DNA sequence: GCCAACGTTGGC
DNA sequence: GCCAACGTTGGC
C-alpha cells in the first residue's frame, strides 16, 4: 500500500495524474534515509514542496500538504 | 542537532 | 547535456 517503498504510487491528494515514491538511500553517510519524490502527469520530477507550489500555482492549495504522506493534514 | 530544500557531481 | 544520487546547510 502507501508506505511501500520503492515504487510509484498514485497521490490522490494532487490533481489527477500525479504519482509518488519512496526511495530509500543505499551508498555514503546518509545511507538508509528516505525521501519523498513526486512525478507530474507530464513526468516530471519535484523534489520539494515549495517546487510542487512554484509548478501547480492556484490550481492547488497545498498549505496543509504533507510532502512526506502526500495527504491533506489539516 | 535536525531536516527541508536545494546544489553538486559521477556515470552515462 | 541529462539526471539519479549523494552532500550541504540555513532556519528552525
Amino acid at each position: 500500500g502507501a508506505t511501500e517503498s520503492g515504487k510509484r504510487m498514485d497521490c490522490p491528494a494532487l490533481p489527477p495524474g500525479w504519482k509518488k515514491e519512496e526511495v530509500i538511500r543505499k551508498s555514503g553517510l546518509s545511507a538508509g534515509k528516505s525521501e519523498v519524490y513526486y512525478f507530474s502527469p507530464s513526468g516530471k520530477k519535484f523534489r520539494s514542496k515549495p517546487q510542487l507550489a512554484r509548478y501547480l500555482g492556484n490550481t492547488v492549495d497545498l498549505s496543509s500538504f504533507d510532502f512526506r504522506t502526500g495527504k491533506m493534514m489539516p
